RNA sequence: UGGAGUGUGACAAUGGUGUU
RNA sequence: AAACACCAUUUCCACACUCCAAA
């Protein structure tokens, strides 16, 4: 439980298709740069401070030190050729326009050792090797460019997107430096935001205020106009032009700048009160163009210092927070989220504009990085062949990672006889027509889908209230004798859903399925169909399965599939959800979830949870699993030491506390969606659909991937908009020796298993459902071990995919 | 609360050190 | 205790859009 394994082979199965990652090759020399500490007081300077200190330092010193460094912008310093020190620290002192500032050696970091460990010779890439690469290639962008969380975002060059108001759309970037089979290559993903325009404030007035000019009014604004000046002025920083100084805005006067006034404090004899207007024409010899405007009062509201728009400007690099209205989201959407061709353009487009190549603190540590995207060789999967089980049993192919029930029934139809109707919405909006509209359609969806609705609801009242549920059910329960469903019709979002979500899974178990109430008033057989989807699947039904005869050999033996993710609060404690299979299809899955520390991502008392499932599958199937597959959701890299370290053994422990000497094996795989590689296709002709990105079952284990380890990018679903995240797998262990073709292919298949809709989801459905029910037992929560037994759901509900 | 996809948040939340 | 700086963490969740209902 210490080293995930080594890559066992390369995929070949599938039909290779031309691709190019977001990945550019960098050329790195052999030489061994230099690592140095700073220690700089006072220890709370910002990061661009830091970087203009150190900036001053090395021109201030070039006399007796750097006869060109790297910053990290905190402490950490690199330089390519050695300078005069030593292990013993060098405290010096510079100015700006006063600093203390000591230069300590650290150690040496050899790109020669890089070389070694990209090669077959060391098996460990150094972390420290990364990091310092990372700071060289970051160094430029971070006094150059305006730097957001990890990206760099900037203006644009000549055509300036606006969004009205004072906002305007920057573009910008992410880069990262890592590792490959046999290159080094520098990840880049482009993205964009919205900054405020650097213009004058009495410009921003004019936008702001819908004005085609200041001289439109001559009269003062309104109250409703200073209200909305301040809503969009206050908070933001603005730039001095009668003397440079960088202010701060905090509020907006009432009176106009002809009328504010403040102690003067002329010199001796203290303070006089003289208006802004009569200072600015007196002291800074400025008479004001437009005093019947109001003032921006800036600093302390004890302090009284004001200034008039006409000497105040907006200072670029000021990223909007407010909400955006509906043209200037449309704008943002419009402009950003393209499709796969134009994201890759645009990142051509950055690397060309960026130019690393000619940049001197690149040039200084001799690298050189490729301005094309790097070529990568990629494989599409073949998908499964989907059974369905009507009279026929007609079979569906998916293709283009879609398919349908079209003349097709479910594999295992229920024929639901008892159910009732709740709606919660209005009946002045909601009206009984409607009630029977949608009955009617939903019958007939229902009955060509393979479950067909016997007949007519043998309940139906409308309500109102949270506090009207837990009863009702009750009574509901008591009432009919076998009901198989109670479908709740909610006017949008409403406190209803999470008791009726509460007392139907955990306090009485019985089935439970809310419908937005637009979807009663105009029902389309689309929606109604996926509905019924999820209606079959809760009430224990089959949906349908994956082509027995085409599955990997895995199946071969009794095989459980395990799927896990955990939710963190908005203080309240966390809670982690752990599914499994019930059976050899692989489509019944049985829910556990548990309450935890405070954003703990590592689960605690996982073993407890796997012992509850494994146990649970030999009652379902009478079968010992001799292999046990964990999709892991929602770790991130950092975290896999951790992780893998004690949920591993918490997996491993639960087989030996369980029954005897019961050791089958453990394949850990976590999946990752959030991350900054994108996919596309070469040839034009490959690109699929309006948004054109990569054929769904696109599979890349190449170039791009982990030079050692088990790692595969898998884009298992067809991409609607903008350009597709292929979900990237890491196997952090494998007891049962997977091959590349067969691990993918699996995943690739669980993909199919989805039982919510007729297509290739992005994730494997363990994990998909593991994020559902965490979501599901989100609901159930709205004193540690009293909130515990709040997510324990009912007896009979926990032998169903209430989830779903 | 029919479903899937992908855009935005990073002056975010917390515990920590520290400031007139 | 009120703001304001900085260090290590937290991709949780929220909002929005697009498509399945046209030919």
């Amino acid at each position: 439980a210490f080293k995930p394994p080594p890559r066992p082979d390369f995929g070949t199965s599938g039909r290779t298709i031309k691709l190019q990652a977001n990945f550019f090759e960098m050329d790195i020399p052999k030489i061994d740069i230099y690592h140095y500490e700073l220690d700089i007081k006072p220890e709370k300077c910002p990061r661009r401070v830091n970087r203009e200190i150190v900036e001053h330092m090395v021109q201030h010193f070039k006399t007796q030190i750097f006869g060109k460094p790297v910053f990290d912008g905190r402490k950490n310093l690199y330089t390519a050729m050695p300078l005069p020190i030593g292990r013993d620290k060098v405290e010096l002192e510079v100015t700006l326009p006063i600093f203390k500032v000591s230069i300590k050696w650290v150690s040496c970091v050899s790109l020669q050792a890089l070389h070694d460990a990209l090669s077959g010779r060391l098996p460990s890439v150094p972390f420290e090797t990364i990091q310092a690469l990372d700071v060289v290639m970051r160094h430029l962008p971070s006094m150059r460019y305006t730097p957001v969380g990890r990206s760099f975002f900037t203006a644009s060059e000549g055509c300036s997107n606006p969004l009205g108001g004072g906002r305007e759309v920057w573009f910008g970037f992410h880069q990262s430096v890592r590792p490959s089979l046999w290159k080094m290559m520098l990840n880049i993903d482009v993205s964009a935001t919205a900054f405020y325009k650097a213009q004058p404030v009495i410009e921003f007035v004019c936008e702001v205020l819908d004005f085609k000019s200041i001289e439109e009014q001559q009269k003062p604004l309104t109250d409703s106009q200073r209200v909305k000046f301040t809503k969009e002025i206050k908070g933001l920083k603005v730039e001095i032009t009668h003397c440079k100084r960088k202010y701060r805005v905090c509020n907006v006067t009432r009176r106009p700048a002809s009328h504010q006034t403040f102690p003067l404090q002329q010199e001796s004899g203290q303070t006089v009160e003289c208006t802004v207007a009569q200072y600015f024409k007196d002291r800074h010899k400025l008479v004001l163009r437009y005093p019947h405007l109001p003032c921006l009062q800036v600093g302390q509201e004890q302090k009284h210092t004001y200034l008039p728009l006409e000497v105040c400007n907006i200072v670029a690099g000021q990223r909007c927070i407010k909400k955006l209205t509906d043209n200037q989201t449309s704008t943002m959407i419009r402009a950003t989220a393209r499709s796969a061709p134009d994201r890759q353009e645009e990142i051509s487009k950055l690397m060309r504009s960026a130019d690393f190549n000619t940049d001197p603190y690149v040039r200084e540590f001799g690298i050189m990085v490729k301005d094309e995207m790097t070529d990568v060789t990629g494989r599409v999967l073949q998908p499964p062949s989907i059974l369905y089980g009507g009279r026929n049993k007609a079979i569906a192919t998916p293709v283009q990672g879609v398919w349908d029930m079209r003349n097709k029934q479910f594999h295992t139809g229920i024929e639901i006889k008892v159910w009732a109707i709740a709606c919660f919405a209005p009946q002045r909006q909601c009206t009984e027509v409607h009630l029977k509209s949608f009955t009617e359609q939903l019958r007939k969806i229902s009955r060509d889908a393979g479950m067909p609705i016997q007949g007519q609801p043998c309940f139906c009242k409308y309500a109102q209230g949270a506090d009207s549920v837990e009863p009702m059910f009750r009574h509901l329960k008591n009432t009919y004798a076998g009901l198989q469903l109670v479908v709740v019709i909610l006017p949008g979002k409403t406190p209803v859903y999470a008791e009726v979500k509460r007392v139907g899974d955990t306090v009485l178990g019985m089935a439970t399925q809310c419908v937005q109430m637009k979807n009663v008033q105009r029902t389309t057989p689309q929606t109604l169909s996926n509905l019924c989807l999820k209606i079959n699947v809760k009430l224990g039904g089959v949906n349908n399965i994956l082509l027995p005869q085409g599955r990997p050999p895995v199946f071969q033996q009794p095989v459980i599939f395990l799927g896990a993710d955990v939710t963190h609060p908005p203080k309240k404690p966390s809670i982690a959800a752990v599914v499994g299979s019930m059976d050899a299809h692989p489509n019944r899955y049985c829910a556990t979830v548990r309450v935890q520390q405070h954003r703990q991502e590592i689960i605690q008392d996982l073993a407890a949870m796997v012992r509850e499932l494994l146990i649970q599958f030999y009652k379902s199937t009478r079968f010992k699993p001799t292999r046990i597959i964990f999709y892991r959701a929602g770790v991130s890299e950092g975290q896999f030491q951790q992780v893998l370290h004690h949920e591993l053994l918490a997996i491993r422990e639960a087989c030996i506390k369980l029954e005897k000497d019961y050791q089958p094996g453990i394949t850990f795989i976590v999946v990752q969606k959030r991350h900054h590689t994108r996919l596309f296709c070469t040839d034009k002709n490959e690109r699929v659909g309006k948004s054109g990105n990569i054929p769904a079952g696109t599979t890349v284990d190449t170039k791009i991937t982990h030079p050692t380890e088990f790692d595969f990018y898998l884009c298992s679903h067809a991409g609607i908009q903008g350009t597709s995240r292929p979900s990237h797998y890491h196997v952090l262990w494998d007891d049962n020796r997977f091959s590349s073709d067969e691990l993918q292919i699996l995943t690739y298949q669980l993909c199919h298993t989805y039982v919510r809709c007729t297509r290739s989801v992005s994730i494997p459905a363990p994990a998909y459902y593991a994020h559902l029910v965490a979501f599901r037992a989100r609901y159930h929560l709205v004193d540690h071990q009293a909130l515990a037994k709040a997510v324990q759901v009912h007896q009979d509900t926990l032998r169903t995919m209430y989830f779903a």
